[PDB]
């Protein structure tokens, strides 16, 4: 349990962002984290109700996880309840809402154009996203819930990956409910987790696969015309999401690489990070005629 630790004295909580059923989430000012700010703004976590076990568990973790395209944890504060985790503020929230925001069923700030975002601006998001899964497999750590609700884009839109429990709520159309405790994720799953349910680095390819769908469709539900039912079925008798209008063939031939029916015939997801980078950082005359 090397797991940072703060003060409660030096965060104050300013308000809420987020509720789920599990934890409450507050902007907060946290004071003495960095030295090159003596004041800076988090986000914060509060536990709602085994559920200090799984915090500790979830802390130890978020402590051994750290990378550019990870969400930065920067530790807990332990001393009274609530028991707090502190976050990285990433400013432009969630990708999903981001996405739809920058769409064109949606103006121009700071970090962003006015109207749809650019086929460069959607293969950075992309990159970026990638960059964070290759760490993960890298760690043969399965995340079995990857998609934009689960992302978070700062300042400069740098996106980082989460798994956040308040997206069972905010997002619930997102999950089909069986039994009555547990919620699959069945728009992002492959038919290996959908039927023999296992989850493994490739159904997490599969899912980064349906994360460039969502991007390069502005942030739509996969199988949006479908009940989770129809899905389901859809998704085990092998039918494969439509490229979007936004798409270029080139873009839609790495979703197929991880939608590939055999998990190993699904490409690695060092090979599409390494195909999306390279795309991202290519010239606007290369781009412009894909
Ligand atoms: C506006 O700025 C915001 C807004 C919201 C947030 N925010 N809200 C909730 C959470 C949250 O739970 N975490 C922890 C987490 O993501 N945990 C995790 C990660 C992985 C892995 F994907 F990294 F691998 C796996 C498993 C778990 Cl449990 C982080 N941020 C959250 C933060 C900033």
């Amino acid at each position: 349990a090397c797991v940072h630790h703060i003060k409660r004295r030096d965060i104050v909580l300013k308000w809420e962002l987020g509720e789920g059923a599990f934890g409450k989430v507050f902007l907060a000012e946290c004071h003495n984290l960095l030295p090159e700010q003596d004041k800076m703004l988090v986000a914060v976590k509060a536990l709602k109700e085994s559920a200090r076990q799984d915090f500790q568990r979830e802390a130890e973790l978020l402590t051994m996880l750290q990378h550019q395209h990870i969400v930065r944890f920067f530790g807990v504060c332990t001393e009274g309840r609530p028991l707090l985790m502190v976050f990285e503020y990433m400013r432009h929230g969630d990708l999903n809402r981001f996405l739809r925001s920058h769409g064109p069923d949606a103006a121009g700030g700071e970090d962003v154009a006015p109207g749809p975002l650019g086929l460069g601006q959607l293969l950075a998001v992309a990159s970026q996203v990638a960059a964070g899964m290759v760490y993960l497999a890298g760690l043969h750590f399965v995340h079995r819930d990857l998609a934009t609700r689960n992302c978070l884009v700062g300042q400069g839109l740098v996106v980082k990956i989460g798994d956040f429990g308040m997206s069972r709520d905010i997002y619930s159309t997102d999950y089909y409910r069986v039994g009555g405790r547990t919620m699959l994720p069945i728009r992002w799953m492959p038919p290996e987790s959908i039927l023999y349910r296992k989850f493994t680095t490739e159904s997490d390819v599969w899912s980064f696969g349906v994360v460039l769908w969502e991007i390069f469709t502005y942030g739509k539900q996969p199988w949006y015309q479908l009940s989770n039912t129809e899905a389901i079925d859809c998704i085990t008798q092998g039918r494969e999401l439509e490229r979007p209008r936004a798409c270029p063939p080139e873009v839609y031939a790495i979703m197929r690489g991880c939608w590939q029916r055999e998990p190993q015939q699904r490409h690695s997801i060092k090979d599409v990070h390494a195909r999306l980078q390279a795309l991202a950082q290519a010239p606007p005359v290369y781009l412009d005629v894909l």
